[PDB]
């Protein structure tokens, strides 16, 4: 196309799909896998991190139950990333109920 591509975007639209086929095999609780997706994703500086922006289909409220459910969840997505993503360990997949807002990292 028209526009740059550094290795960045392309790998994060690879762990894009795959968190979406680990949600479908994740039966969670209660979490409505019909009412949400996982959109944007953007690994960090030396990739040791993983921000994954989750847009809920209820309310603002609702939105932010599901961030600890997909936090509790963490383990079972991370894993199954080690078995595709040839590398020792893997990113810190942080969950946030989609908010790209500079300002802050902790």
């Amino acid at each position: 196309g028209m526009n740059p591509a550094y290795r960045k975007a392309m790998l994060e639209s690879e762990i894009q799909k795959l968190l979406m086929e680990a949600l479908q095999q994740l039966r969670d609780p209660r979490l409505k896998k019909d009412f949400v997706t996982f959109s944007r994703v953007e690994l960090s500086k030396d990739k040791r991190y993983a921000d994954v922006y989750v847009s809920f289909l209820g309310t603002p409220e609702e939105r932010k139950e599901t961030v600890e459910i997909l936090n509790r969840a963490k383990g079972f997505f991370r894993t199954f990333i080690a078995k595709n993503l040839r590398l020792y360990v893997a990113p810190e997949i942080r969950f946030y109920e989609d908010k790209g807002i500079e300002a802050s990292v902790k």
